[PDB]
């Protein structure tokens, strides 16, 4: 529809020609969300002092969980509206960490969830995107 | 609207088996893996050494995604979007077989992919659903 | 319900025992989509001098989003009423190139979209898999 | 078929499949839908057999072998390659090494090995 | 004859093989993981639910030790090594692997080659090194 | 004592090891990548985005390119190497590699080994090798 999706202002911008979040009837689609600023560095991959990234699975997947937040509160959604989160790692060798951060935000009383580890994300430097379904009727 | 279902696996974090949305059912990622923490179709060897079963993990997985629609009164006959994770493609012609077994081209639309890594290296595929079933 | 499902006449046959696309109340779900043709062999794949196949990216994601399209005009639908893009590379690297044809089809008042590389797809000549969400009231 | 190169009293064997001259490969028959049926247990000893066959050119033979590095896509793989692996060797024999990389060269191969062996002249 | 060696008090070898071969001057060690002697593994301690946790410090240290005791076990020592091939399974372990490294070996020790493969033996490792070491009789 | 050799001018190694080490009469070459002296790349120049694009036949020429210079800074050349060992990253790329490479190789010279890795140390690389020559003193 006419104002169905929506680029939020101060997210960083996507990777591609789409929106953050797109809603169908009562549905709201938040596209992949990744730890990435909009200056396009990344929180939780800080690099050393030789310039490599150290990914931290903990401090990105709060920022994402954080971001996913920002979008849905920005189409007047929040959490709590979330139904079906799909995870994807990249190292589940990760996996305890991520768990331990979705457990803070995601009670009983919460959205199914499906974790995996893929090949590979957009960025080198990321261990954690999350997509989700969010309901939230107009 | 959300639902932890007795007697199937404990899920490994905070999310239940089946959350509905409106007239939708979501349902988590569901492996062959048994409440009491073993997994059907991963047999240890004499070593000790687990041995994946496609054909029997597939086969548990969708049983066991059966039963998590029944206790929210949905059925298999009600999926409309299956997603099937595998770890190697090898393994996709046993899991094609057992698939048949439970829905036919007059059901839900179906996606397969290889991943990396499911959440534990005993296991060769994992399903996640969606099924419709207006209250 | 009786009809909810459908197999499109002039698309390759599903690997397994699925229909192209299935409709749930107001949406339609499209199983994942590649280059193959309905004669089993695959747009953007030839053969290089030695017979090994040559994996094109672009052509293969035009192709894979050019079926899509066809899928859901059998339907009723159009590449207008997508809502989420779940699109599955097997290596990041076909990043940009399936980027820069994404946007051929898509822009920022279209479809939520997620991009992740998976350790494999259902053939190897693939470089990329696509399955959508799209949303169309009866 | 994969060659073999000495130096002094060395001869280093090329990565080896179960592929044939012709580019038909063993141990990864096709099902009638046409998708090949990789077979880890033939192809395992299909490729120690070629080194051997490799190493018989040169005058020696499996009992040269000193290392071998194997490579693997999946390690449910594992055991019954392991199983083929003790049929040729044993623990008088070769270091070895076992990985599963990402992929091989072909599709329908689940193993290659590479192996060093030592006969002088 | 005495080429081959199964060194007493470390890992049982998962395959029929030994932990290092001689061939003339030289000593191939096979792929050498932090699991020990027990079958457990230094550096992947289960966590509260049992999951274990690899760290690819602790297992490259103990990889490296086990090398070490191996080579002296045929009266060689780290500093006969020649050629490392080192395999990760997750590139983001290479920094705390790299800073390990360099506490038994340096540029003038041997070559170095770190990838990550797929998978090794063991889905609880991050760590495999196999060496070939160069030690006249 | 002079068996590892730090080449002048190459790509400083990512640890403390050298690019070569001499053993008796052979020589192994740590794994070479495209990596210029300045740590940035041959062969992933980034694209209008920043985004590096990686190529085969950039990288490829530039790694035996490299690993010429290394031998030949301990007194061999292409023609001593014996052993070649190739890590791509994705298969897709094999083809060209395979190519490049016959212009600086017999395919009956030295015994080679290619296989996909997980991962290269640098996400730009698509390849890197790793050598062992035969060049008696
Ligand atoms: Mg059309
Ligand atoms: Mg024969």
């Amino acid at each position: 529809a006419d104002n169905s999706a929506k680029l939020v202002e101060g997210k960083a911008k996507p990777m591609g020609s789409f929106p953050h979040v797109k809603r169908a009837g009562d549905f709201l689609f938040v596209s992949g969300t990744s730890s990435r600023r909009p200056d396009n560095t990344f929180v939780g991959a800080e690099p050393d002092d030789t310039g490599r990234p150290r990914p931290n699975i903990e401090l990105q997947t709060r920022e994402v969980i954080s971001n996913i937040r920002d979008i849905l509160q920005s189409v007047g959604a929040d959490l709590g509206d979330v139904v079906e989160v799909c995870s994807y790692l990249v190292n589940m060798n990760d996996f305890a960490a991520y768990n331990k951060v979705y457990a803070e935000f995601f009670d009983a009383t919460g959205p199914a969830r499906t974790t995996v580890a893929v090949h590979q994300l957009p960025h080198p430097q990321l261990v954690i995107e999350i997509k989700v379904v969010a309901y939230k009727p107009l």
